[PDB]
């Protein structure tokens, strides 16, 4: 199948199998032609981590001679690529334009579930040991077989020392490598940064491109470090009686890894000590944020570097996550002499190797706190090029996947890592207010907005952006950021006034399985036969292709999560900082959102749900102190991806064919809404239409699309009056004051100007302003999900779309600017250029001549 | 006076199960049946 | 007069300006005059 | 006059100019102008031109 087949089909009544099969098919279409990774690293990065999702859109009015947009093309992107905070040396208290005063820490714990190991075949040495200990002996003190009796049963005089150590694993050869592949994928994605390029709370700050230079940083209070002890095989043997225990003891020594001396010098080794330890032992920043950050205007002007970029730090997503791995690791190094020199950090002496003052057989096993002490490539203030910091990860992934792992492990790792792949800001939502004719029938009359924050001053700011980034507002917005499945955070970090402090809560956002280092040592000491040829997927051996797969899977996860929130009627205000203080309805909506997510995860991922999505962080909200909720009804569903991406992943259709013209003659399809007062006087008596129920949408999925055509209006830019309010309102019988307006999720004019580029590159020469159209100068767009079909999670009641003055008949169709969307198949220019370079004009020589295989 | 013993217990009545597979926490809701009970899970996740 | 008891009930839900449910009570619809016309025991049960 | 939302690579060429030390400086997309022979066998090609 192709994207043309998927864009021509919609959702069906059994909706979970449909969505899961659609997501699997879309995963099957994530190809980036690994040959490209050998010619264009940067283009491969851009194509892999920042998907485009092209779409077409237009507006339609009824009785206007004005010419509006009809078939414009844009490219929708989701997620935060990096984060912008104040620098560590910032002393003042005044707010900075786009610079947060602290970032969240999405802390991940250790999964109680252990990934199931699959069978392995023994190497000739392992088979020798197996057929050895299985042989029948006759003890008799004449020979050495009797040494298991006269000497401890952990003796190495019948087997070898390695055979005695690996005896339990020789008896049961099993292995599993998804825990390390998940961390490799997460490390690559968080270091480079996926998504749209937005890198701050403000929707106007964007990343110019994927960064090319990083800076390391050390923080004693914030880093989640682990202890390393380096020895030699001969020195490690002499610690114990005469042989080393098959099971590592408690105290470091919590884990043990055996590395041949030929593999220590590989670039993969420092990234191998990592990805199994607890992270992040060090923090990564963009080298100079003054050159990788741009500001995008309302109309599309890309300006000079950030107004106060001299006091800002560009954190990578690497700094926004916290993983729990092994806390104590014994690096053993087997097959080395007593003069061995540690080749990665000066002043670090291996126990049993070279001593400080030219000495031999060093006698102390010093404990090193954090991966930054050893591996001078991860030192405190080190400027690192992107390629030489990612080469180790690439080599590690390729070696493990092509030697020790199978296809199932790689797929499981991709699906698990997709859950922690993207970070989204708070959901901004507007509110149109209510028509004047219902001023006496409302509790939410004035139009308003929430979490709408932009910082560009080059152009005119939209009237809906009214957020002033104060300290309390900063904290409230920070505690609203969510993972693809919707999990927020309660942990945080702050490095301000040269003081660094992290607040980590006992409630984690998820869990990842621990990596068994015994399998690592067995494979790297060639006791297991390598699994070569057990990779039938061509994208599973690269990493960049795999990372593209998990990024696409994560965007699919968040699109399906937003769709489930609409289906389960989960308000967008259930994920703010005040989700627990406002009203218990948040937990009542969670009680269905959890069922939806649990079914999806049990049907697609195949991993335990409690590791990927809990309600723990949702139920531990803090509400801050002095941030008051905007007067907005809870009519907007949870949404982080714009509509085009949602209908790409789910198959929804929102074209212009669902907008009605319908000169009205009869009364079919209309209802009369009456409100009588105390003495019996009729005070409303308006025309209305019945909003569809979820049952009707289940039996007819087009009804939702028409619903989108009936309650959607293009958001104005310079005024707070939406033309839909001039004609229609919402009548809710279950509200004390039944009249209400429309909410919608509003992204930004700048975030949509960022959609005018086929690729997420904006420095100065990109033209984000759409010429010859000029419509975007007054009306922005409406990329929101439609109004929630139910305002009660448990009990179904019918509300109405009511007229404001009876001059406009709801059956006649909208009288305002109605947007319409469509998913389009349109590759980018640079993508086609790369395709030409890697397929049409690929000479190589290893494909011209080494094609017989 | 108003409790009939054959109508079922009228207090917090425990129940137990053994369970082989250690699962995670689930937030469930017990409600009244009123013929207008409409929830997304009961409407769309009724396939299996 | 009913002594024993399938779903003629309806849950009535009302919320205030703070979004808190304030009624959440079961209810039974009063019969229509047409229903009484087609069945006069509906008036007896009313 | 064509509208043609582009999906594939058919009909396109890559134009490369490398400098003295081997750096690529142009690498642009392009289309091949029709030859007079093709116009002789197909006179519509000139009009599209």
């Amino acid at each position: 199948k192709t994207l043309y087949n998927y864009y021509s089909e919609g959702p069906s009544t059994p909706i979970m199998p449909h969505l899961v099969n659609r997501l699997r098919g879309l995963d099957a279409l994530a190809k980036i032609d690994a040959t490209l990774t050998k010619v264009d690293m940067n283009a491969a990065y851009i194509f892999a981590l920042r998907p485009t999702f092209p779409y077409s859109y237009g507006y339609k009015q009824r009785f206007s001679n004005r010419r509006l947009t009809t078939s414009a093309v844009c490219y929708a992107r989701t997620g935060l690529s990096s984060f912008l905070t104040v620098n560590k040396t910032y002393t003042s208290n005044s707010p900075l334009k786009g610079g947060s005063r602290g970032w969240p820490i999405f802390n991940v714990g250790v999964s109680p579930h252990v990934a199931e190991p699959h069978m392995r075949t023994l190497s000739p040495i392992g088979l020798e040991v197996f057929s050895q200990n299985l042989a029948t002996f006759s003890k008799t003190l004449l020979t050495a077989s009797s040494k298991v009796f006269t000497q401890s049963l952990y003796t190495a005089d019948i087997l070898s020392i390695f055979g005695e150590v690996f005896l339990p694993h020789v008896m049961q050869p099993v292995s599993n490598y998804t825990p390390i592949l998940v961390r490799a994928l997460l490390a690559l994605i968080h270091i480079l940064g996926p998504g749209s390029g937005n890198c701050s709370l403000s929707s106007s700050i964007f990343e110019s491109s994927i960064p090319q230079f990083f800076t390391v940083s050390h923080s004693t209070n914030m880093s989640n470090r682990t202890r390393y002890c380096l020895h030699t095989w001969s020195a490690y043997k002499d610690m114990f009686r005469n042989g080393i225990p098959p099971q590592s003891t408690l105290p470091g020594s919590s884990a043990r890894v055996l590395i041949p001396a030929a593999l220590v010098t590989s670039p993969m080794f420092p990234w191998l000590l990592a990805l199994v330890s607890s992270g992040p032992q060090f923090f990564l920043y963009s080298k100079d944020a003054s050159i990788n950050t741009v500001d995008i205007g309302s109309r599309g002007r890309i300006t000079s570097p950030i107004p106060d970029v001299a006091n800002l730090d560009l954190h990578r997503l690497w700094n926004l996550f916290r993983f729990d791995g092994h806390r104590y690791i014994d690096v053993v190094i087997v097959g080395v002499d007593r003069d061995y020199v540690w080749p990665y950090q000066n002043g670090v002496y291996v126990h049993g190797g070279k001593g400080p003052n030219g000495t031999d057989n060093y006698g102390n096993a010093d404990v090193h706190d954090g991966i930054g002490t050893i591996f001078s490539s991860f030192n405190d203030n080190v400027n690192v090029q992107t390629s030489d910091l990612i080469l180790g990860l690439l080599t590690l992934w390729n070696h493990i996947t092509t030697t020790y792992a199978t296809e199932e492990e790689v797929t499981m790792a991709i699906k698990i890592a997709a859950a922690f792949a993207l970070v989204y800001p708070v959901q901004p939502i507007v509110y149109s207010g209510c028509p004047r004719a219902f001023q006496s029938h409302t509790s939410y009359y004035q139009p308003s907005s929430e979490n709408c924050y932009t910082t560009d001053t080059a152009e005119v700011k939209s009237t809906w952006d009214t957020v002033e980034l104060s300290v309390q507002v900063n904290n409230a917005m920070v505690l609203g950021m969510t993972l693809p499945f919707g999990q927020p955070t309660v942990s945080s970090a702050q490095w301000f006034n040269n003081i660094d402090k992290a607040e980590i809560s006992m409630f984690k956002v998820g869990n990842l399985p621990l990596q068994n280092l015994d399998y690592l040592s067995l494979d790297m000491m060639e006791f297991y036969a390598p699994t070569t040829g057990q990779l039938y997927d061509i994208r599973s051996d690269n990493l960049i292709l795999s990372a593209h797969r998990t990024v696409n899977l994560g965007i699919g996860y968040t699109a399906l999560a937003d769709f489930f929130a609409y289906l389960a009627s989960v308000p967008a205000q259930s994920f703010y900082h005040d989700r627990m203080v406002t009203s218990p309805i948040s937990k009542q909506t969670y009680s269905v959102y959890e069922r939806f997510i649990e079914r999806f995860v049990d049907d697609f991922v195949g991993w335990d749900r409690c590791d990927l999505f809990n309600l723990d962080t949702l139920l531990a909200a803090k509400r801050i102190a002095g941030v008051a909720s905007s007067p907005i009804p809870w009519h907007c569903s949870l949404q982080r991806c714009p509509l085009p991406i949602i209908m790409h992943y789910t198959g929804l259709h929102f074209g212009q064919e669902h907008i009605t013209v319908r000169d009205v003659a009869g009364v079919e399809g209309l209802q009369q809404i009456v409100m009588r007062n105390d003495q019996g006087k009729i005070v409303v008596d308006a025309l209305g239409t019945a909003a569809p129920s979820r049952l009707a949408v289940k039996l007819d999925w087009s009804r939702l699309s028409a619903w989108y055509s009936d309650t959607t209006c293009a958001i104005p830019l310079s005024d707070r009056v939406m033309e839909i309010i001039n004609y229609a309102a919402i009548w809710d019988p279950t509200q004390e004051r039944r009249a209400t307006g429309f909410v919608y999720t509003y992204f930004s004019p700048n975030f949509l100007s960022s959609f005018n580029a086929s690729e997420p590159i904006f420095n100065t020469s990109i033209n984000l302003t759409p010429p010859y159209d000029d419509t975007s100068h007054t009306v922005i767009q409406n990329l929101s999900m439609p109004q929630m079909l139910s305002f009660d999670p448990y009990y179904e009641s019918t509300f109405y779309v009511v007229s404001a003055d009876n001059e406009w008949i709801p059956t006649s169709g909208p009288a305002w600017k109605v947007p319409y969307l469509e998913n389009v198949v349109k590759r980018s220019g640079r993508r086609l250029l790369a395709e030409l370079r890697i397929a049409s004009n690929n000479g190589s020589g290893d494909r011209t001549f080494l094609d017989d295989v």
